[PDB]
């Protein structure tokens, strides 16, 4: 934090992308993205 929101993350994950070379996120982001959606989607109902 302290300047870090978006705009770093925008700068990074971009960067981290094409240097990671796409290949993790896509296959750890298979189940961690998954896992989320699962998770947030839980918790996304009965929620304002």
């Amino acid at each position: 934090m302290g300047g870090i929101s978006i705009w770093q993350l925008l700068i990074i994950a971009v960067i981290v992308v094409l240097l990671f070379g796409t290949k993790k996120l896509g296959s750890i982001g298979s189940d961690l993205g998954a896992s989320i959606k699962g998770f947030k989607k839980a918790m996304s109902d009965d929620e304002p």
